[PDB]
């Protein structure tokens, strides 16, 4: 039983690992490649798709999901196996990569033929191939997401796929993995642990308060999967002591899966399924309003506050965002609240550092408006959790984020009596 990393290899995107075993060859995620690495997703995976026998998919994130097409694209005609929700949510999620998306490395016909194949495994059902026995656990990460605990040869292997972040509120909490002979896990916050949630939230009413009541902006990039409906979530909570606003989400594509959560509530933790229970969607707070197309989206640079905007791209790669903060930036009435990790050198970090202009969308824009970094709302296990988590396990593999953050960990982890290494592309490891 060898377990061989075909993406994530000191890196956060193209996760996808080949395991080899019972005389089978099971794929553990296809997700693309991202940002700089992007152009990846063209070159060859690295081994023959056409002798894969199954697929599995922890969760609908681009980043595991994203090169499924493509492995179709190449032969391959077998199964994939995600749990209801990913099956559901992954459809918005190709469907959009397809659309917006300038170099396409795989086109409608490999999305459809792509989904296909999909077929629904939920958490604790065993797969069976050849004497493989393979089984999904409760990750926490989006809705339907697991880890992967794989059986076989008398010897258990376990993927982490990504680990959520235990103390928000919307999913459930991560599942312990079982004791195993090899972890394979992520470590995209390997060197630092979260900022407590319930601070965070706390932060966050007093910034929307001041905002709204002196009639500003409060403006939030986030990601369309599961950041914003999760802000929406905080704002229906607690929407009760807010000033009276709109809340404008300006993503057609935070729509169409805001849209689908009610066809997901056992997908969420209790607190959630209780709400839905009682005949509410927690999702909906009051003033909601999904914006489709530009020209309203537009309008709402020129309209002045009160208004809460939610808009993508969450790392301000592009989208609709960058024009709200263009025109908004320039207002000391107005907000900028970040609630999911802005990288190095990119143009969040840069207005984080509080530079007197930013240059958005050809233009330098003075930035008067107030900044706010929401840490708590960041979405994997923080490196306390991940030390939890992979606790009482004998050899770990390390895939998921960048060398550095995935070393601090290793560190932590060799001070533990915990054999620990750094995945590496193409090289297989053995269970
Ligand atoms: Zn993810
Ligand atoms: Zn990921």
């Amino acid at each position: 039983m060898r377990i061989v990393p075909f993406g994530a290899a000191r890196e956060v995107t193209g996760s996808a690992h080949l395991l080899l075993a019972g005389g089978r060859r099971v794929l553990l995620d296809c997700g693309m490649f991202q940002g700089k690495e992007e152009a990846r997703n063209h070159a060859p995976f690295g081994f023959d798709p056409k002798e894969v026998d199954a697929v599995l998919l922890t969760h609908a994130h681009l980043d595991h999901v994203g090169r499924l097409p493509k492995l179709f694209r190449e032969g391959y005609r077998g199964p994939v196996y995600a749990t209801r929700a990913t099956v559901l949510l992954m459809e918005i999620v190709l469907e959009d990569a397809l659309k917006v998306m300038d170099e396409p490395f795989f086109g409608p016909e490999d999305v459809e033929e792509a989904l296909g194949h999909l077929r629904p495994l939920e958490y604790g059902e065993w797969l069976r191939l050849g004497a493989l026995s393979l089984a999904f656990g409760q990750a926490g990460h989006l809705p339907g997401s697991a880890f992967v605990v794989a059986q076989g040869e008398g010897r258990t292997l376990v993927y982490s796929g990504d680990l959520g972040n235990r103390e928000k509120d919307v999913l459930p909490d991560p599942s312990l993995p079982p004791l195993a002979d090899l972890v394979l896990a992520e470590g995209t916050y390997g060197d630092r642990p979260h900022r407590p949630y319930r601070e965070t939230v706390r932060e966050f009413l007093e910034i929307l308060e001041k905002t709204l009541s002196q009639g500003g902006k409060v403006l939030i990039p986030t990601f369309a999967v599961e950041r914003a409906q999760e802000i929406l979530y905080v704002l229906y909570t607690h929407g009760h002591r807010l000033p009276r606003a709109p809340i404008y989400l300006d993503s057609p594509m935070a729509g169409r899966v805001l849209s689908l959560y009610p066809r997901l509530v056992r997908y969420f933790s209790e607190e959630v399924q209780a709400h839905f229970l009682q005949g509410k969607n927690p999702f909906r707070p009051a003033g909601l309003e999904v914006v489709e197309h530009t020209e309203a989206s537009k309008a709402l640079n020129r309209a002045p506050g009160p208004m809460v905007v939610l808009a993508g791209s969450g790392m301000l790669a592009g989208g609709r965002i960058l024009h709200h903060l263009k025109h908004g930036l320039s207002d000391p009435r107005n907000a900028l609240v970040f609630v999911g990790y802005q990288p190095q050198g990119g143009l969040g970090a840069e207005i984080i550092a509080r530079p007197p202009a930013v240059r958005i969308l050809g233009e330098e824009v003075p930035l008067r408006a107030s900044v706010h970094t929401l840490g708590g709302f960041y979405g994997h296990a923080g490196q306390d959790e991940l030390l939890d988590w992979l606790q009482g396990e004998p050899r770990v593999v390390l895939v998921h984020g960048e060398e550095e953050k995935l070393l601090a960990l290793g560190k932590l982890l060799a001070l533990r009596g915990q054999e620990v290494s750094l995945a590496r592309f193409g090289e297989g490891v053995p269970v």
